[PDB]
RNA sequence: GGGGAAUCCCUUCUGCAGCACCGUUUUAGAGCUAGAAAUAGCAAGUUAAAAUAAGGCUAGUCCGUUAUCAACUUGAAAAAGUG
DNA sequence: CAATACCTGGTGCTGGAGATGGGATTCA
DNA sequence: CCAGGTATTG
């Protein structure tokens, strides 16, 4: 008894099928367990497991870190309160107790209800004097009087609780505060450098123009307009643009060749500036640094909108400015509306439901919604011009706690905190003693490279301590070992050398590593001149000369340089042909040139004695990111360099790690030669063996030493192994389920292993990434396309509009603008034609007026287009608006275009799967199935694991009319698996040589023809560019075994796809995750509310509702009834919530008695997870959605003829085929038009038996009878929509044409308590059926 | 002969750590006047405290939403076994 | 009870490693 | 976007 298995692995399904020799699906009697009269049942061996998607760990992580931030913010306040404790007890012995209980109702409070002062006169007086906290903050910063200790606490607490961001290193307000003074200094520096062309900046109000609440480019336009004889793209204009935050190009200013694009925000600017300064000199450094200072002031002027010489609290004064203008503007708005629109006043100022001032202050209206609600009312009235100005500046009626306070750096709050401490330490000695402690509470951050400050009970922690004692913000540097911690942060993430598993890999930018990479590439270079008979390798002396003369004097070494600067200069060759490198060398000595710039001592770099020192320096610069730690580590070399060099050295940092270890590169030596790997790369006689040859050469000891160094460690379990794969957790869920399905199928077949296993694996928020890409690209481009055409992220889900913005509103094959409103008239074209590369992503598509203008449709865009457009394409590449892959495919015609080999490769790629994840699944199945070794100790492959891509069965389905309609039911997953088994087994039966291509385990026109016609053996006649005919029966050529009988096997496939009994099993799952919805609801007289804290009665405090049920439980017990508490027997479903789950499981009887049940039959408790399956009357099935709702449980097996009619009539897929075959399909659609009514009838019978939605079914029948005159295509398309009424699972809304059908829900689970519960194995072939009516 | 390696250019995704700003919720910020009352007319509004999974023991400036799960038998569990 | 309409926490930033698909040079 | 919880309305 021989059989094969087909598998269809997806993110929400695993289809499976068992086939025999004749491509038939077996069927068996399977035993049924349980308490019903059915002892067995007949099952076909085909089906599909369905399951909810596996989730990433991201949401879990974001909640976990937020949790930590709330804990630490609370600890911050606790540190401050501990510092204040004793002196506060002398002033007000319960002040902190009133703060802690502020949330409680007066009934529950233990102290007086007024928090700050504990009496109403003083509390009212406080709020009258300080209407916002920022009033109190400003007062305490500016005033010189002794102040109440409770107000000092509230000010410091407010700063420490909401302390601002940490994006700026170092201290602030370093005389970079004033925009006027920094603009003056920029003009002074510029006029120093350009005495003949000076700028007249008198009368120019730089403060107002650059700090105006306007766009960067408009402020640039304003300032340049104030300077006659200067254009925005001149040098001074470009400096101002750089200060405002734009991305100016300094190339034309200094007549450069290298594009000097500079943005002060990019990480590369530090290098991008030195780069530019290398071409123009360092006299200009003082200029570009002057512009940088100006930017800081301009950034500060966005936050601090008040004169900094009238107060040391400009932030608080700016909030107070918000409050005063809010008050004045509210008074004016009230008066204006009173006078002009007196009837709207109540709606504006009393109705929280509307987006007026009432809904803005008390309702749910945001600042944006309120501005939208009141803009027409202001434009409608008179005297609202200044209010409209403030509204369009987003500066009308502002609150102080707003979404845009994310700009505020912590140094600002720190400045006010420090000033308050300096004022009041003169009156409170403990503030003087604790001033720096309090500052440290605000400033201290746990470094990202330290992680949680755990003590052995966190699986996320890596931090190590220097001493075992509690860590505080003040003892952190002494208790935490930051060095060891930062080292572990990297090392727990980096790979070891695979060749020497106990050796750490080198830093990617290490000098040794770059020598290795350069010599490895250079040793395989060959050259020819005239008098030479044969190309020659470079000798050791030639390679050393090329390294010293070229690689150690240029960052990049081109082939032109090799030819001219070496072969001409040294070897006296006028012509020489180079091979083994193209255009320029890929490897380079970048660190060598970095350090040469920093330390300026070539002889230090070239002296092998300093090799270790330079290796340790780069290691430090790679391993650590903190400049203080870097400085501490480099301190041991301080005596070798100057303090200037040491400062430049610590500012230089690298990231990234190599893939080989130092011990491998330059440690182990060949036993007889005594030479390391690097020694061989430098000089290897005339063989010039590279890395691969060296470690694979049996005459050297490298290979054997690698073999000895290997280890294996502890083996992963199957689950572990799958978890460590690279891929989406969703597809990893499908992989594990697939393995479990195969194990059960083998057990079904009497532990006999199959002959073949054929696997196919499906292909695999976003709008904000689209908007970010376009914003970055457009601002890098310097374009105003977002000025002229504002777009929202949702709109970018349109493919053409997204392409329009990515192309800067231009045609891509023609140098012309496109029109947004004409997008429907344009074409979206494939760069590499989709007949070769089935790529439909933006990486292979392009928006053009007319696809004709590409050239010839059979290849890459033509050479003429490439000559026209390569410059524009390069700008798109630099702005990252197209990728390197896209640019290379666009420009390929200048490299010969598509060769015949490229076309052969693309066709083969459409058939031979090469994704890494599918290889891993095949390796897993193959290593589980094949475990024995033969006489030569080689693996015995009893089971061939075959992998196919989806196109094979898809083309098979379309070519032989086995069409799929996904919406009809879930059978197509199973059918896909069946067709994979059939096609895959037949393919390797017919062409066993292709086993290397499709089976796991160890001329261009010819292969193009071959792989294009690989599947023709299925056809009876093939029309290929004339008509050839194949025999009825197809056999293998060598064995003579039959592989495909076209008279009998297609009938077998048809019968298999027509079987109505298919094992669709929805994986039952316990629900996990959040306890409930997160919304904190207002107080309500409802027992659905859940307390947010143990003592917060939700009727007084509000709280949550809508908990998630982890699983339901069948309880058979008694409950008290009536005022007499009489015991009445019950049987019901109790949903255990996720929050309740631990308590219920720790002791179920006590849990159930607490819920009210008595005398619980403990052994009749049935755990019922989501999607538990119940069967009622007439085959009607239901699934548990929760404890109080059910899902649909039945599948609608629509006969094959109706499915194929629906596919053809609806044009479900593209109308590909001969026009005569198109006509025959159209003729069949029209000859079988009565099928439409029959399909409705099939749906109707099904619903009346199983769905029971009388209102919906009647609305549907009326809708179908309403559009009987509609075209057949559209009626078929809408019949596809109808199947939502019958689909398995949760009910859902759908539309028949323009009629909307709302979902009919099953809001009661009472009936399943007397139905039959069905427990299903993973395949559903094994069942346990429990008649629940026999309980109770 | 290699779906194996290094390098260059990138693309995409997965794991983790550190931080900010809002939002919500209860309370505090004396509403006034005319009416016996429902109510009417007016005044006012911007701020704060505290919580932000209930909580846990291991008591850390730690942990608490990912992954994994038919039933049954033997099991404390892990597990293995059962058609 | 069964049916209907409404609800549903969100945004921004910093740092690091790996594997990954695929074009290119050299190899095993 | 799904789809289960919830209060309103009968
Ligand atoms: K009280
Ligand atoms: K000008
Ligand atoms: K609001
Ligand atoms: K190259
Ligand atoms: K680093
Ligand atoms: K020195
Ligand atoms: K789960
Ligand atoms: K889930
Ligand atoms: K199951
Ligand atoms: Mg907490
Ligand atoms: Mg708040």
């Amino acid at each position: 008894k021989k059989y094969s298995i087909g598998l269809a692995i997806g993110t929400n399904s695993v289809g499976w099928a068992v086939i025999t020799d004749e491509y038939k699906v077996p069927s068996k009697k399977f035993k049924v367990l349980g308490n019903t009269d059915r002892h067995s049942i007949k099952k076909n061996l085909i089906g599909a497991l369905l399951f909810d998607s596996g989730e990433t760990a991201e949401a879990t992580r974001l909640k976990r870190t937020a949790r930590r931030r709330y804990t630490r913010r609370k600890n911050r306040i606790c540190y401050l309160q501990e510092i204040f404790s004793n002196e506060m007890a002398k002033v007000d012995d319960s002040f902190f107790h009133r703060l802690e209980e502020s949330f409680l109702v007066e009934e529950d409070k233990k102290h007086e209800r007024h928090p700050i002062f504990g009496n109403i006169v003083d509390e009212v007086a406080y709020h009258e004097k300080y209407p916002t906290i920022y009033h109190l903050r400003k007062k305490l910063v500016d005033s010189t009087d002794k102040a109440d200790l409770r107000l000092i606490y509230l000010a410091l607490a407010h700063m420490i609780k909401f302390r601002g961001h940490f994006l700026i290193e170092g201290d602030l307000n370093p005389d970079n505060s004033d925009v006027d003074k920094l603009f003056i200094q920029l003009v002074q520096t510029y006029n120093q450098l350009f005495e003949e062309n000076p700028i007249n900046a008198s009368g120019v109000d730089a403060k107002a123009i650059l700090s105006a609440r306007l766009s960067k480019s408009r402020r640039l336009e304003n300032l340049i307009a104030q300077l006659p004889g200067e254009k925005k793209n001149g040098l001074f204009g470009n400096l101002i643009a750089l200060s405002l935050g734009l991305t100016p190009n300094f190339k034309s200013n200094f007549d450069l060749a290298e594009d000097a694009k500079l943005q002060l925000s990019k990480d590369t600017y530090d290098d991008d500036l030195d780069n530019l300064l290398a071409q123009i000199g360092d006299q200009y450094a003082d200029l570009f640094l002057a512009a940088k200072n100006l930017s800081d002031a301009i950034l500060l002027s966005d936050i601090l909108r008040v004169n900094t010489e009238i107060t040391k609290a400009p932030l608080s004064a700016s909030m107070i400015k918000r409050y005063d203008e809010h008050h004045q503007d509210l008074t004016l708005l009230k008066a204006l509306v009173r006078q002009q629109l007196p009837e709207k006043y109540k709606e504006i100022f009393f109705d929280q439901s509307k987006n007026g001032y009432a809904g803005y202050i008390d309702g749910g209206a945001s600042q944006e919604e309120f501005y939208k609600f009141i803009k027409p009312i202001l434009e409608k009235m008179d005297g609202t011009e200044e209010l409209l100005v403030k509204l369009n500046r987003e500066d009308l009626l502002r609150k102080q706690r707003t979404f845009d306070n994310g700009s505020i750096p912590h140094q600002i709050h720190l400045g006010e905190l420090h000033a308050i401490l300096r004022r009041q330490e003169d009156f409170y000695p403990f503030l003087k003693d604790n001033r720096e402690k309090i500052e440290k509470i605000l400033t201290f951050r746990i470094p990202y490279y330290v992680g949680p400050l755990a003590r052995g009970n966190s699986r996320f922690a890596w931090m190590t301590r220097k001493s075992e004692e509690t860590i505080t913000p003040w003892n952190f540097e002494e208790v935490v070992d930051k060095g060891a911690s930062a080292q572990s942060f990297i090392e727990r993430m980096t790979n070891f050398d695979k060749n020497l598993p106990n050796e750490k890999v080198l830093p990617k930018h290490s000098l040794l590593y770059e020598y290795f990479t350069v010599y490895n590439e250079l040793t395989k270079v060959k050259y020819v001149t005239e008098g030479m008979r044969k190309p020659a390798f470079l000798s050791g002396e030639q390679k050393k000369a090329i390294v010293d003369l070229l690689f150690k004097t240029n960052r990049k070494v081109t082939v032109k340089q090799l030819k001219e600067d070496y072969f001409k200069k040294i070897e006296c060759f006028d012509s020489v042909e180079i091979s083994g490198v193209e255009d320029r060398f890929n490897a380079s000595l970048g660190t060598y040139h970095d350090l040469l710039k920093i330390i300026k001592d070539k002889d230090f770099l070239d002296n092998e004695e300093n090799e270790d020192i330079l290796e340790d320096i780069v290691l430090t610069l790679t391993l650590f990111e903190d400049r203080e730690m870097i400085e501490e580590r480099l301190k041991t070399y301080a005596h070798l360099f100057d303090d200037k060099v040491m400062k430049q050295l610590k500012r230089r940092r690298y990231t990234g790690w190599g893939r080989l270890s130092r011990k491998l590169i330059n440690g182990i030596r060949d036993k007889q030669s005594g030479k390391t790997i690097l020694d061989f790369l430098k000089s290897d006689g005339f063989a010039n063996r590279n890395f691969m040859q060296l470690i694979h050469d049996d005459s050297l000891t490298f290979k054997e030493d690698i073999q000895k160094a290997q280890v294996s460690g502890q083996g992963d379990s199957l689950h572990e192994h799958i978890a460590n794969l690279a891929g989406s957790p969703a597809i990893k869920k499908g992989i594990l389920q697939t393995v479990k399905v195969v194990d059960e199928l083998v057990k079904v077949m009497g532990r006999h292993k199959p002959e073949n296993i054929v696997i196919e694996m499906a292909r695999e928020k976003n709008s904000r990434e689209r908007m970010k890409r376009i914003e970055e690209g457009i601002k890098e481009l310097g374009s105003q396309i977002l000025k002229e055409h504002p777009v929202e992220n949702t709109q970018l889900q349109n493919e053409k509009l997204y392409l329009y913005y990515l192309q800067n509103g231009r045609d891509m094959y023609v140098d012309q603008e496109l029109d947004i409103n004409r997008l429907s008239d344009y074409d979206v074209d494939a760069i590499v034609p989709q007949s070769f590369l089935k790529d439909d992503s933006i990486d292979n598509k392009v928006l053009t007026r007319s696809d004709k203008n590409r050239g010839k449709s059979d290849n890459v865009p033509s050479e003429e287009v490439v000559k026209k457009m390569k410059n524009y394409w390069r700008q798109l590449l630099n702005a990252k608006l197209i990728t390197q892959r896209k640019f290379d495919n666009l420009t390929k015609a200048e490299r010969g275009g598509l060769s015949e080999l490229d076309k052969a490769g693309f066709i083969k790629r459409q058939l031979v799967e090469t994704r890494q994840i599918t290889k891993h699944v095949a390796q897993i199945l193959d290593s589980r199935m094949n475990t024995k070794y033969d006489e030569n100790d080689k693996l015995i492959r009893e089971v061939k694991v075959i992998t196919l891509k989806s196109k094979l069965v898809s083309d098979f389905r379309k070519d032989f009319q086995f069409y799929k309609v996904r919406e009809i039911n879930n059978y197509h997953h199973a059918h896909d698996a069946y067709l994979n088994a059939v096609v895959g087994t037949a393919l390797i039966k017919k062409y066993p040589k292709l086993e290397s291509e499709f089976v796991y385990g160890d001329k261009a026109t010819a292969k193009y023809f071959f792989y294009s016609n690989i599947m023709n053996f299925f056809k009876t006649e093939i029309t290929l560019a004339e008509i050839r005919k194949r025999p009825l029966i197809e056999t293998n050529g060598e064995t003579g075994e039959i592989v495909w009988d076209k008279g009998r096997d297609f009938a077998t496939v048809r019968k298999v796809l027509s079987m109505p009994q298919v094992n669709i099993v929805k994986k039952t799952e316990v629900q996990t995750g959040g306890f409930s919805k997160e919304s904190i609801l207002p107080k309500r007289n409802s027992d659905k509310l859940i307390a947010r804290k143990k003592d917060w009665d939700p009727k007084k405090y509000g709280g949550f509702d809508s908990p998630t049920v982890a699983y339901s439980v069948l309880v058979v017990a008694k409950v008290e009834k009536g005022k007499s508490k009489k015991l009445k027997s019950v049987k019901e479903l109790l949903g255990i919530t996720i929050m309740e789950r631990s308590s219920f499981e720790k002791n179920p009887i006590d849990f159930l008695e607490a819920k009210g049940y008595k005398e619980v039959k403990k052994d009749l408790i049935i755990k019922l997870p989501k999607y538990s399956l119940f069967e009622l009357e007439n085959g009607r099935k239901r699934m548990l959605a929760s404890a109080g709702e059910l899902q649909k449980g039945n599948e609608l097996a629509l006969p094959s003829k109706y499915v194929n009619f629906l596919y053809l009539a609806s044009h479900y897929e593209k109308l590909k085929g001969s026009p005569e075959d198109n006509e025959q399909k159209q003729l069949f659609v029209e000859q079988h038009k009565h099928y439409l009514d029959e399909i409705i009838e099939q749906i109707s019978e099904f619903s009346k038996r199983v769905i029971l939605a009388d209102a919906n079914l009647d609305k549907v029948l009326s809708a179908y009878n309403k559009h009987r005159d509609k075209p057949i295509r559209e009626q078929a398309e809408n019949i596809i929509h109808l199947f939502t009424l019958t689909n398995l699972g949760a009910p859902a809304a759908f539309k028949y044409f323009d009629t909307t059908i709302d979902r009919k829900r099953y809001t009661s689970t009472k009936e399943v308590l007397d139905a039959t519960l069905i427990h299903q194995s993973i395949t559903g072939l094994y069942e346990t059926r429990i008649d629940l009516s026999q309980l109770g």
